[PDB]
């Protein structure tokens, strides 16, 4: 029971885990906690274990932990990281501190894949899977808004899973950890409203980085971010500027003007396989897809369904993946809850125990 746990030091943290999980080794860490690889001696396979330390300690951590528990439980899709187990070593609501989330173990992070040249077959398949995951979230009313390579993982067989569920409908932390903002859409950067295709901008940024092996828009803050976007893509049209509130419009209209670059110049043939006629045609199609994702004005940007149907992508199309029954989310206030620390503590404990 309590004797069915053991503890090991993992860097500056203590992991206290069920004895079924053996041979822990750190594989990543972030604002939310440390993740280890482990061998599950019962399943006879390796797994990933994330430790959430006092996730109820503030509202930002708490909302994310609670929503991720609920979503991981109700979602079952091959391109979304799946839940294998959840436990706490503490034996009561009173003593509760930590949550451990056990997931499928993948082979690499997409940041490592970005450092490799990819053939069109692998590149298109990875993008196809991203799009299936995103569409599946959208089908349940979940718009991610913060898709990024660090939170996407892959196997050697080119299978891909998204690790997180995004920004909900909402962030200050005392932390040395820094939020990666490079993939966020113009309507996020400028504080505009958004719709489902906010996520397609991020897919564009990821695709473009897979192709050129550089972060497209590495801004140090949102002002820098916007400059980098307009330097490459060009100052947006007046029809876009008109959609901005005056405080933001005066700012956007008063930046120096940029012509931008064609997509042929941003993503030349030398960045793609382009020897054979097959590869030439695929390079053309890839560039066309990029040109439809990396569109500042969201009203003119590709949708998930148009991307799934695009010639570069549609060779993979399978409605069991792309038209799967939507997740059924049981907490109808999932994105709107406001709670005290003590309230979030009880809500999370109950999720963990199933209570
Ligand atoms: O890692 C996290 N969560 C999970 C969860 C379940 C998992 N299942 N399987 C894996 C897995 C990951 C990596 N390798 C094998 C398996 C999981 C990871 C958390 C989520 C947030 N986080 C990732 C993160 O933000 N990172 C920063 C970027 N980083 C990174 C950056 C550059 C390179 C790199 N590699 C080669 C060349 C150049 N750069 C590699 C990793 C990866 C960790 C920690
Ligand atoms: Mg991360």
């Amino acid at each position: 029971r309590d004797n069915n746990f053991y503890s090991v030091e993992i860097g500056d943290s203590t992991f206290t885990v069920l004895k079924r999980y053996q041979n822990l080794k750190p594989i990543g860490s972030g604002a939310q906690g440390i993740v280890c690889a482990a061998y599950d001696a019962i399943l006879e396979r390796n797994v990933a274990i994330k430790k959430l330390s006092r996730p109820f300690q503030n509202q930002t951590h708490a909302k994310r932990a609670y929503r991720e528990l609920v979503l991981m439980k109700c979602v079952n899709h091959k391109n979304i990281i799946g839940l294998l187990n959840v436990f706490t070593p503490q034996k009561s609501l009173e003593e509760f501190q930590d949550v451990y989330i056990v997931m499928e173990l993948m082979d690499a992070n997409l940041c490592q894949v970005i450092q490799m040249e990819l053939d069109h077959e692998r590149m298109s398949y990875l993008l196809y899977q991203m799009l299936c995951g995103i569409k599946h979230l959208h089908s349940a009313g979940i718009i991610h808004r913060d898709l990024k390579p660090s939170n996407i993982v892959v196997k050697s067989d080119c299978t891909l899973k998204i690790l997180d569920f995004g920004l909900a409908r909402t962030s200050f932390m005392m932390t040395p950890y820094v939020v990666t903002r490079y993939y966020r859409a113009p309507e996020v950067i400028l504080g505009m409203g958004y719709k489902e295709n906010v996520d397609l901008w991020s897919v564009g940024c990821i695709m473009g980085e897979m192709v050129c092996h550089k972060i497209l828009f590495p801004g140090r803050d949102y002002i820098d971010q916007w400059n980098k976007v307009i330097e490459q893509l060009g100052t947006p049209c007046p029809e876009f500027m008109k959609k901005l509130q005056p405080t933001v419009r005066t700012y956007v209209e008063n930046r120096p003007k940029y012509a931008g670059y064609s997509f042929e110049k941003l993503f030349p043939d030398v960045l793609f396989p382009a020897d054979s006629e097959h590869n030439k045609l695929k390079a053309s199609q890839a560039r066309d897809l990029l040109s439809k994702m990396l569109v500042i004005d969201a009203s003119k940007r590709i949708s998930v369904d148009e991307a799934l149907q695009h010639p570069y992508i549609n060779v993979w199309y399978d409605p069991s993946e792309a038209e799967a029954p939507p997740p059924k989310i049981p907490d109808k206030q999932l994105d709107e809850r406001e709670h005290t620390i003590e309230e979030w503590k009880e809500l999370i404990y109950k999720e963990v125990m199933d209570l």
